[PDB]
């Protein structure tokens, strides 16, 4: 019988995520004493997941409130989540702020944020629709990164030196050289703090250099703020980057999750905020913003900005939220000061000061992928073959286990 | 001193439709009336959360076991099951063989972004952006910007609307559908076609099939109204039911935002139909990494919504009443506007007005009369002639039958 193909035949099947596999083996893994550190989200210290109490009691004063309908918000989102979000990364106090050269767009995340972002460049930066302006990501980032761009259309994607191996901390002197060396006008994808996936930060110090270099240059800072208050507790602190860059007058773009520091991972809580010279270019760029977001989602969707707006503007909620990132970027600070302790008292070979010099929630521990084969296949620890793990799967409870396998990884394997 | 990158950055154009809503609310004229933006209106003039949409609502709130770790980047597996099940049929033979995809998708528009997505990539060769695609005449204005960003150079159109018999060019159409190149992708709306409010008959929409089997044309079908063109759900799908039993392959990209009003929640639903299984399987594979780039997972709040009313007997019963409800409005109003013109003695045989169906009416209004309506009288509604029924209620019903009659009087 004739039958011709489906016009789906050749469709080749995509290459599956290590990660994704890595969650599986591990959900089937009968062990006891197994320990999930591949993890890419908040856990508690009995391995559960977490609502924010603050965001709980917010969303039950949304539920009970009958005002409000479901008409489509504006294609630029919800007002009052807009500004708030920006107000938080830059300050009350920004000069950008009273001087009204700030623009604040809702989008799906920070994923969505970078997208939108990435595709207002490729057609209105450097030129009209120009796709080979480079784009230089930290070596190693957040895989993601490559992928937001490339899909933008930009073909010349570059690396810059981020991470020394040896060293286990920055390697400033590789990136200060990579800075000097790329093209005026290049864009730069910058971590505003908790580096996804080392941990490794600048210091505030280092910072200023790397803006020392980019200033001069006119290299375009594209910040990406994940984890704000999360990283530290400190919402101020986390943010001090990129309100050092918009004081030295630089025009930029800040990609903001509230995934992490909300808790809010599944209703898609972003903001790409806009800061620009002069005020009349905000109402330009928004405009353009517009058009792109029209054919991308539309409008973005409500409940989760509902959320995070209501914190933001009301005092009482607002200083309960501060509590609760607190207590989440506390924790951390506990796995970690707790690891290196142990690591040490069992004298193991190597400095292991990076686990706490390193901030948020991701670490790299500096393993080999032999040591990190071993962990996983001999003490059912499961992790990244980077050496990537994620503090939130360290516990009270695990924490012997862990550090004694990893002293035994280290001491074995070569 | 050193320029801003942003110096030349020109001033864009308003997305229109979202302007006139930005328009009304801050326009002071009490008599405005709103015949714009495509959203369901009380007789009262106010939004209508559905009883059952609450109802839910509630119960999630209500609920402390759930939580908001990210869904699957394809989205809620219950959602995409049941969304895709809604359109097919319970008894799909589509179903049964298990060659049913459903990707959850940033409502209507998401959907049919990422389906623009894939084919762009994957069809009719690898990134073959030179595929024709094809729109009605008139179509929903954002049907030419998602393909088009998603980077498809051919971007055609077939006749559809016919001006002066005032309904459906049906023989355009099908010479429009036998001169096109094999291959080529049309996008269909399922039912209450946007802005004409004007739909093949089933014995038309054979026609249309049959030209597109032949000539191996791919149907994009967009389904942003199942329940408003008839206020059942069942009659509203069988075009696209039809066509899968026709074993054609097809895209389906449906919008929740009007048959549930969840309009801010942004929930739409990908359904993909294939010859068999397996393909299945790898065309999902290359979806997920379109959606990772693009909004990594989607939000929760409106499939949860959703899934939980299509699976739940009572209240989906519950629901369909609600729809029933919203169509019943409209298939009332599409009498009494008509009945006061007639009476208003406006020149002309304006019947269309009640042959249409769903939210939306194509009258026969030149531009000039538009902007006459939207400035003197402050009655917003797009240029097209396009206006939505659900603007109407018993108390402006008045003011507006009026209104329009001044204009292709005065302004004629
Ligand atoms: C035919 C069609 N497809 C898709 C959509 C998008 O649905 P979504 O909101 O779930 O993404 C609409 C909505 N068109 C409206 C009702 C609103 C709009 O322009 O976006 C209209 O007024 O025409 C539509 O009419
Ligand atoms: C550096 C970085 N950037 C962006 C994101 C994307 O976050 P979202 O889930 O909000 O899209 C993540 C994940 N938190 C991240 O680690």
């Amino acid at each position: 019988g004739m039958a011709p193909p489906s016009v789906f035949a050749e469709v080749p099947q995509a290459q599956p995520v290590l990660v994704f596999k890595l969650i599986a083996d591990f959900r089937e893994d009968p062990d006891p004493r197994k320990v999930n550190l591949g993890v890419g989200a908040y856990r508690t210290d009995d391995c559960q997941p977490w609502v924010l109490p603050v965001v709980r009691k917010v969303e039950q004063r949304i539920a009970n409130n009958s005002s409000l309908n479901h008409e489509y918000l504006p294609i630029l989102g919800l007002a009052e989540f807009r500004t708030c979000a920006s107000r938080l990364a830059l300050g009350d106090d920004s000069p950008a702020l009273q001087e009204k050269r700030v623009g604040g767009v809702q989008s799906l995340g920070g994923t969505g944020a970078l997208r939108i972002g990435a595709e207002f460049l490729a057609r209105w930066y450097n030129g009209t629709n120009n796709k080979d302006t480079p784009v230089y990501v930290s070596s190693p980032t957040w895989e993601n990164h490559n992928g937001v761009f490339t899909t933008a259309g930009f073909k010349d994607i570059r690396s810059y030196r981020y991470w020394d191996t040896e060293k286990r901390g920055l390697d400033l002197q590789g990136f200060l050289s990579d800075l000097e060396n790329a093209p005026e006008f290049s864009i730069f994808v910058l971590h505003a703090c908790a580096h996804n996936p080392t941990g490794t930060d600048p210091t505030p110090e280092q910072w200023k250099q790397i803006a020392s270099v980019m200033k001069r240059r006119f290299l375009f800072p594209f910040f990406d703020s994940a984890y704000q208050g999360f990283a530290s507790g400190n919402l101020e602190k986390d943010a001090w980057a990129i309100r050092y860059f918009v004081s030295e007058g630089f025009e930029l773009f800040c990609a903001q999750s509230f995934s992490k520091n909300f808790g809010l991972y599944n209703e898609r809580v972003g903001n790409l905020t806009v800061v620009a010279k002069e005020p009349d270019s905000i109402l330009r760029v928004l405009s353009q913003m517009q058009k792109i977001v029209r054919v991308t989602w539309s409008n973005p969707p409500a409940q989760g900005a509902r959320i995070v707006a209501r914190t933001l503007s009301d005092p009482e909620l607002f200083h309960e939220w501060t509590g609760n990132v607190k207590t989440m970027a506390d924790r951390i600070l506990s796995m970690r000061s707790e690891l290196r302790a142990r690591l040490e008292a069992l004298k193991t070979p190597g400095t292991w000061n990076h686990i706490t010099d390193q901030i948020g929630m991701f670490s790299f521990t500096g393993l080999n992928p032999k040591q990190v084969e071993y962990l996983i296949n001999q003490k059912h620890i499961y992790l990244l073959p980077s050496g990537r793990i994620n503090m939130c799967g360290l516990t009270t409870k695990n924490l012997d286990y862990v550090a004694t396998s990893i002293h035994e990884a280290v001491t074995k394997i070569q």
